[PDB]
């Protein structure tokens, strides 16, 4: 360690999270709102893309003031929305068990929350250094990304 770093974060991630989510809005004559996407992460020079616990009721989307989940079918175009997928993890492969890794994103409106390789809880935050268990796994209590916008078609 060289580096002056007056920051809580690594130098500033070496696990570049990236979810790709795409939000169709309902119409006013009806058209059903949607939403769909995954979650991909760089490490090593690699892509892998991450497990969810279960294909069904898996995130949870909401407006600002609320946490009151909103209908993937009513979605409003021109509405921030926040979308948390829960129990989110990734296989980086056995070849990387036991390493200690820092996960971010070049994504301002993205944020983690799960336990980290000091053993603590942290919630909607930038950075999260974890170790990789026997397996080359990391395991997310969920992934946040801000200001997702359903597109009117």
């Amino acid at each position: 360690a060289t580096t002056i770093n007056a920051s809580s974060s690594a130098i500033k991630y070496d696990v570049d999270v990236t979810p790709s989510v795409s939000a169709v809005a309902a119409n006013t004559p009806a058209i059903a709102g949607n939403l769909t996407g995954t979650i991909s992460a760089s490490y090593n020079g690699k892509t892998y893309t991450a497990n969810l616990k279960a294909d069904t009721e898996n995130a949870t989307i909401t407006a600002a003031g609320s946490t009151t989940a909103v209908k993937p079918a009513e979605l409003a175009a021109g509405v921030a929305y926040t979308v948390t997928v829960n129990d989110v993890s990734f296989n980086f492969g056995s070849e990387n068990a036991g390493k200690t890794v820092t996960l971010g994103s070049a994504n301002s409106n993205v944020k983690f929350t799960g336990t980290n390789s000091d053993n603590q809880t942290e919630t909607n935050v930038s950075t999260l250094k974890v170790k990789l268990d026997q397996n080359g796994v990391a395991s997310l209590t969920n992934v946040s990304i801000a200001n997702v916008y359903a597109i009117n078609t």
